[PDB]
């Protein structure tokens, strides 16, 4: 499913996220913006072997088995494919896992590269939250 900018908020809010260890609701409509453009079902191969699921991205050699790569400790307990699914649930339980561990949010390149240090409250400016 490809979410409206203001519909992801609203469900990131309903799930825990709006600061979540800290990180501002809009961090997350940011990383997931750059990372998915608010698409679900994507996924991109990295060269390791390792691919990205889902909204947020998440690596199939730390996070969710796909069962087609090796290194793979499946920390989130989830097939990589839960994490493509119109609920994004599975996502953001596994997200909040991720950003916990201990780097926060620059797991997450894009949101490093793109979102930190921008007024990312932007992002839901318009929102009924």
């Amino acid at each position: 499913k490809v979410f409206g900018r203001c519909e992801l908020a609203a469900a990131m809010k309903r799930h825990g996220l709006d600061n979540y260890r800290g990180y501002s609701l809009g961090n997350w409509v940011c990383a997931a913006k750059f990372e998915s453009n608010f698409n679900t079902q994507a996924t991109n191969r990295n060269t390791d072997g390792s691919t990205d699921y889902g909204i947020l991205q998440i690596n199939s050699r730390w996070w969710c088995n796909d069962g087609r790569t090796p290194g793979s400790r499946n920390l989130c307990n989830i097939p990589c494919s839960a994490l493509l699914s119109s609920d994004i649930t599975a996502s953001v339980n596994c997200a909040k896992k991720i950003v916990s561990d201990g780097n926060g949010m620059n797991a997450w390149v894009a949101w490093r590269n793109r979102c930190k240090g921008t007024d990312v409250q932007a992002w839901i400016r318009g929102c009924r939250l």
